[PDB]
């Protein structure tokens, strides 16, 4: 956290947050990260989704393809973290009732 | 590109793009990221605006601590890539004058 709070940091982050769509979004992201890059984030972010709607590490690993290991460390990140990804699953509506 | 036209690419950028503030973004890129991950894109986000802004390679190593291969990389996306950054730099007014 402390080596983050850098004016590189906030300036990356009011890049991300001036992005006004997905087609943005991917010409962003696509240009700032390589491919496996964001396929790993959105593996993550799917990991932790499915751990919140209650799903096992065998059916979270056949949809995402992520190893046991990378569910554990969002597993992590996840209970033990800033509660962020709490929080858009909430804003966002998305955990499958 | 192609691989990137998931539904989970998607909404990891919906989870990006519902981010309100600062505050929100540190919680979740601190929550998906590792600090080096955040580190290399906010220097890459910095080296690309340093190159537009017309700065010498030592300068850009310098001030970001990239390596001159890390600058020519973040150089072919700027010039070859999605006009992402650029787009991003002149909406935010970004480019020191
Ligand atoms: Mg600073
Ligand atoms: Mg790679
Ligand atoms: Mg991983
Ligand atoms: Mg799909
Ligand atoms: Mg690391
Ligand atoms: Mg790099």
């Amino acid at each position: 956290n402390n080596k983050l709070k850098t004016q590189a940091v906030e300036q990356l982050f009011q890049a991300i947050l001036s992005l006004k769509d997905l087609d943005e979004a991917y010409d962003f992201f696509e240009d700032v990260c390589t491919i496996n890059e964001i396929l790993s984030l959105s593996q993550r972010f799917e990991v932790a989704k499915m751990l919140r709607e209650h799903r096992t590490y065998l059916d979270i690993a056949e949809k995402t393809g992520a190893s046991t290991a990378t569910i554990s460390r969002v597993n992590r990140s996840l209970n033990y973290g800033n509660d962020g990804y709490d929080r858009v699953f909430e804003r966002l509506g998305m955990l499958e009732k």
